[PDB]
């Protein structure tokens, strides 16, 4: 059950004003959804804001550039939701005290 993706696809539907139904977990941001890097910046900011995590989008690009990881691992919605879910479990250890809303 891609419940993290339920949350993320709601966020994209708020940002781009595209219905959540057009956003499937298999969708590649810079292909299927036609989301630019400049558009995905604000989506990534709204995810960062929502879950109380940080998406290191800059370093994720560097992962692809150095061959540490694939571009699809950060720009496909099932795999991005997985990365977010990893960072939610991670931040549970060392999150700074911001009133969760």
């Amino acid at each position: 059950m891609t419940s993290t993706f339920d949350r993320v696809a709601t966020i994209i539907a708020e940002t781009c004003d595209i219905p959540r139904e057009t956003i499937t977990p298999e969708s590649h941001a810079i292909d299927d959804l036609g989301i630019d890097s400049l558009d995905f910046l604000d989506i990534a900011f709204a995810i960062d804001k929502a879950f109380g995590i940080k998406l290191p989008l800059e370093k994720w690009t560097q992962e692809v550039n150095d061959g540490k990881a694939t571009t699809e691992q950060y720009f496909v919605l099932k795999n991005l939701a997985a990365r977010i879910d990893e960072l939610v479990a991670a931040k549970g250890a060392l999150e700074h005290h911001h009133h969760h809303h």
